[PDB]
C-alpha cells in the first residue's frame, strides 16, 4: 500500500479509465471523491514519468480530470 500525492493504489486504479489514452470513460464517483484529497501540484510532478506511457495515461485528460469532477481547483500542468 502506497500514498502517491494523496491517492492510494486503489484510487489511482479507480481513476485510470478516466485518463486512458485509449477509450477513456467518464470519471466514476469514487474517482472524483478521492481527488478531493489529492495533491495536484504533487501529481503534476509526474507529468513526464515513464509510468504514463506504461499505464496508457493521457497527460491532457489527466490535466482535465479535476474540472470533469466539478472540483473548483485545477492542475496547473
Ligand atoms: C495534476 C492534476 C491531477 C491529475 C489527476 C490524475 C488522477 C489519477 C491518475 C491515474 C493514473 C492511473 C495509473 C494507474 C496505476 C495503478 C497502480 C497499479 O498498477 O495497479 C495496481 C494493481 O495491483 C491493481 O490491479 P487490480 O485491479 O487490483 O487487480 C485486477
Ligand atoms: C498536457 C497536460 C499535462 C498534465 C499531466 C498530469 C499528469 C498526471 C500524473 C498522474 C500519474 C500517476 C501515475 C502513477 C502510477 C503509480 C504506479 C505504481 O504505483 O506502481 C505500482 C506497481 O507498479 C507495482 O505493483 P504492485 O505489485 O501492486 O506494488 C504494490
Ligand atoms: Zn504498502
Ligand atoms: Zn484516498
Ligand atoms: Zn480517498
Amino acid at each position: 500500500a502506497i500514498d502517491l500525492c494523496g491517492m492510494s493504489q486503489d484510487e489511482l486504479n479507480e481513476c485510470k479509465p478516466a485518463v486512458s489514452k485509449e477509450n477513456p470513460t467518464s470519471p466514476s464517483q469514487p474517482c472524483c471523491t478521492a481527488l478531493q484529497h489529492a495533491d495536484f501540484a504533487c501529481l503534476c510532478g509526474y507529468k513526464n514519468s515513464p509510468w504514463l506511457g506504461s499505464f496508457g495515461v493521457d497527460p491532457e485528460l489527466a490535466s482535465a480530470l479535476p474540472k470533469q469532477c466539478g472540483l473548483a481547483n485545477a492542475p496547473t500542468c
